């Protein structure tokens, strides 16, 4: 029993950082087969990040400007080209750790695991949700840079995020492993600001359900609702709206704990009316949203990876 | 910029995990050099987990009853032996995975990371603190016993925890690798319930600091107190006493921040007599205690690992 903020084991992840370095600046490369990739602002110096010409930058470079250091040992980088926001380096060996994997670009309201890196060195792993306004609330400082968010299917790691940039809000953006941006931020230290966090509705259903399958059942109540009652409140308190889509994932955590999936709706609807008046659940005194349904019928299961 | 709960990363730690079955009941086992060490009540069926003699029950096995399973490949067993509540299970072949390690008991208030497993596979990592009443807050699941929780220091990993017991009420507990437990309990399933789990204070304090580190500052007040005011304070809300050594700990922050210790504890006391007032520091309506001090300045500085 228990419920806890859960990342994926990251051993698979580790084996494929490396550190990049194009004179000046130095971030961290994600090594897969015989391609690193890591983030086009690599190229650029502190001067250059007001605004980059990254087509012309990258002129000025050659194969044997991108030093790549896989922990202590060098690799020989023999093609770059440049996708999106993404440079791909092509090196002479393939990573003998490569585990299986795929590249995903994830809807927001999803979740993953983050190894934050510096100089290619892993630091610590936490889990992430993509937020409805195409941000992550992470934990990245200077040279973390190119660390990437990953998720875990038994054997299988698909990537999902490489790390890029720091808003002014302290919020994060980034890009999916083919260097297209998650929401509207581009690799320049422009003017650019978070939109509208909203909270990932169920996310929170999914969570209550994992509450009471713990013991944490003090919000329960005697009443229910309607998807577009429900929405009404949603709506006011800056919650995504609930589609049959949504009813029909928490199925199974309906199923198992006998609570229909509306009258939960109500307990989350008084809990937003009236508040938690000082009460916890699950160790926390606010609505979580960063666990997925999937992530609830994970970790109340117990299943393993590779 | 930003904090978030974050663990070490597993990779290492992964490499050493294997299954051990002893007849009937399977878990976890951590393999390090050639001997594997697991929860002694492996030897015990469901029915002798009221009252066992492991003396007895170890009697009737042999090296052979032991089934040790790393990933897909069999480990020979030649030797076993009980030592505290931990079974050494010696093997013919060393862990070629086996990490720099040491085995380290860790005082109340530290901090540790989780590598969840279930049959010898890792499932997720978490980061958890050894309460003041010596349990865990964990995510444990039947078949998750033998999982351990470690730190790592650059190369080196100290294991500090193996889990054990899942208490009636819902909080875990189990040994150091020397197979000595946490606190007062014990690997039977009798009437054993925690005591007053009192809050880490100097671990609060810690990520106060690590809050204003980031902005979060709105708790910040005009006042001071001292340490014995602060303990009248600490006490009524059943926070640890804070000690000078816990001042002196909490030096680095005060000095990287200017916020002398004391005032900081004057903003803490206003926080517990006045609570939050539905705001929200870092992320959480409560007041966090399992980041050390340590924790606070290795996230916000950028220590990475092997
Ligand atoms: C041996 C090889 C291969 C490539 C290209 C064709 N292929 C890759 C380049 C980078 C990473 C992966 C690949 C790949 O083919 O999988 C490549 N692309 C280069 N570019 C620079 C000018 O603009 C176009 C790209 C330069 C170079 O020396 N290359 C060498
Ligand atoms: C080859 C070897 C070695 C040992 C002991 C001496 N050594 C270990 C036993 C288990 C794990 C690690 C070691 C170790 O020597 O490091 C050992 N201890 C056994 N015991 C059963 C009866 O009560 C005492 C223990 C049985 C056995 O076949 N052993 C075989
Ligand atoms: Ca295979
Ligand atoms: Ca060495
Ligand atoms: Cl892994
Ligand atoms: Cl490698
Ligand atoms: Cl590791
Ligand atoms: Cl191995």
């Amino acid at each position: 029993s228990g419920f806890r903020k859960m990342a994926f084991p990251s051993g698979k992840v580790e084996g494929c950082m490396v550190q990049v370095t194009c004179g000046t600046t130095t971030l961290n490369g994600l090594w897969l087969d015989d391609v690193v990739y890591c983030p086009r602002h690599v190229i650029c110096t502190s001067e250059d990040m007001l605004n980059p010409n990254y087509e012309d930058l990258l002129i000025r470079k050659s194969n044997h400007n991108f030093l790549v250091q896989a922990g202590n040992v060098q690799l020989r980088v023999i093609g770059h080209s440049m996708q999106n926001c993404v440079l791909k380096l092509k090196v002479d060996t393939a990573n003998p750790k490569t585990p299986k994997y795929k590249f995903v670009r994830i809807q927001p309201g999803q979740t993953f695991s983050v190894l934050a890196c510096y100089n290619g060195s892993p630091s610590g792993v936490y889990q992430c949700a993509m937020r409805p306004n195409f941000t992550i609330k992470g934990s990245f400082l200077n040279g973390s840079c190119g660390s990437v968010g990953f998720n875990i299917d038994y054997d299988c790691v698909s990537f999902c995020y490489m790390h890029h940039m720091e808003l002014p809000t302290g919020v994060h953006a980034g890009t999916d492993l083919e260097g297209n941006f998650y929401g509207p931020f581009v690799d320049r230290q422009t003017a650019q600001a978070a939109g509208t966090d909203t909270t990932i509705t169920v996310n929170v259903l999914a969570w209550l359900y994992a509450a009471v399958i713990n013991g944490d059942r003090w919000f329960l109540n005697r009443f229910t609702t309607t998807l577009n009652d429900f929405n009404l409140v949603a709506m006011k308190y800056n919650y995504e709206p609930l589609t049959q889509d949504h009813v029909d994932i928490l199925g199974p955590l309906s199923a198992q704990t006998g609570i229909a999936v509306l009258d939960m709706c109500a307990s989350l609807k008084e809990l937003l009316q009236n508040g938690m008046n000082g009460r916890t659940i699950l160790g926390s005194a606010l609505l979580e949203d960063e666990f997925t349904p999937f992530d609830v019928v994970r970790q109340c299961s117990g299943v393993t990876f590779q």
